[PDB]
């Protein structure tokens, strides 16, 4: 009943050599309120990790971490960022998105455009395209209409909205799954694209299936800093404001004690202490 917190750690999954995303969620299992903080990959921290990592203990993007030193320098980092214990782990990279789409089924969206959703103009190794009306896609068509920007009215927030419905439509089919043997045929498909230590077994599977109607009232944050540029880059420094707020509603939601400004902890490049 105890609520907890999961990493999504997007591997090369957003949209120079990568474009992470990380997501931290809270869990509360008794309510089953749920909700998803992204953490901007500008953000300037100092990594966590391993103390035999020659990267450990020096500054850098969010986006680096896994880059650096794995799932554990990720974990690591978001951890001493946000001031809290992490409990689960979810990583994918965008092969095993592709392979997840095509493993739950397909997913069925609508293109309500007067031509295909592509972007082979803008991103030439992605060739996939959705035409106009209602289509069952497979999971290269997914990354495509999640992706696509330039010919949409409202640039990146039409986008944004567009992956938020495949990310959704996915989890859908997932956690409507009621046997752990369907569960495996998913992980054989995507074999090591995706890592986790949330235990699928015939144990927990009625527990994942009493979370199919959590996913309608997530609430989604976001924590951002404000913009720099450092030798050419972006990079984001958060505010002693915001990250208090952010730390402190995520603890809300894991039962946890809340800070002050006074005994703020975190390995974020402050944007206070920075100028």
């Amino acid at each position: 009943e105890k609520p907890f917190s999961i990493l999504l750690m997007g591997v090369d999954t957003g949209s120079e050599g990568n474009s992470d995303s990380m997501i931290l969620v809270t869990v509360n299992p008794k309510t089953k309120k749920t909700t998803m903080t992204s953490l901007e990959r500008d953000i300037l921290v100092k990594l966590s990790g391993s103390k035999t990592n020659d990267q450990t203990g020096y500054d850098a993007k969010l986006n680096a971490a896994y880059a650096a030193g794995g799932a554990k320098m990720a974990i690591m980092t978001v951890q001493d960022m946000l001031d809290i214990k992490i409990d689960k782990y979810v990583q994918i990279n965008m092969e095993g998105l592709v392979q997840l789409v095509d493993a739950v089924g397909g997913i069925t969206v609508t293109n309500h455009f007067d031509f295909p959703i592509s972007i082979e103009e803008h991103e030439p190794e992605f060739t996939a395209s959705v035409e106009p009306g209602t289509h069952k896609i497979n999971g290269e068509q997914a990354l495509v209409y999640s992706r696509m920007r330039y010919d949409d009215p409202d640039g990146d927030y039409g986008r944004q909205k567009r992956q938020r419905e495949v990310i959704s439509k996915v989890l859908k089919k997932i956690l409507a799954l009621d046997s752990v043997s369907k569960y495996r045929k998913i992980l054989s498909a995507v074999s090591k694209n995706m890592q986790t230590n949330i235990e699928i077994s015939s144990s927990t599977i009625p527990k994942l299936l009493g979370y199919s109607d959590a996913l309608k009232s997530i609430r989604t944050y976001q924590l951002k800093g404000e913009g720099t540029t450092i030798d050419g880059g972006s990079y984001q420094l958060v505010t002693s404001k915001e990250l208090l707020k952010a730390q402190n509603r995520i603890k809300g939601q894991l039962g946890l004690k809340k800070s002050t400004a006074e005994n703020l902890k975190t390995t974020a490049s402050l944007y206070e202490n920075f100028y």
